[PDB]
């Protein structure tokens, strides 16, 4: 009851984090719906779950980028260069030019 609809982020097999919402909480996992799929419940172990970030990007900063390699997920990256509103980033999983809507500081929340 208490955790109904809690937003969480879930580690995919690709290392990226995907948004889901809690339905039930068990001793060792949660039942969730992934974002844009309210029909299929999915069970995720706590070691694959973190809370989403609490509610300034400069060159060199570690960031996360919202990308597909699939649904979009948050991927770990670094800002190699910025000029105006263009950001040049490199993925920790592997350059891409993105705008600021695609970026956030690294979620400070650890896996549960």
């Amino acid at each position: 009851a208490y955790f109904q609809g809690l937003p969480v982020e879930v580690r995919g097999s690709n290392g990226a984090f995907y948004k889901g919402f809690v339905k039930d909480v068990h001793e060792d996992s949660v039942t969730i719906f992934f974002e844009n799929n309210w029909q299929s419940e999915r069970q995720i172990p706590f070691g694959d779950v973190r809370l989403p970030p609490p509610a300034e990007i400069t060159e060199g900063d570690e960031v996360e980028v919202y990308s597909r390699a699939e649904p979009c997920g948050w991927w770990l990256a670094r800002v190699r260069m910025m000029k105006g509103d263009f950001y040049v980033i490199e993925y920790a999983a592997c350059n891409e030019i993105v705008t600021l809507e695609r970026l956030r500081p690294v979620n400070p929340n650890p896996l549960a």
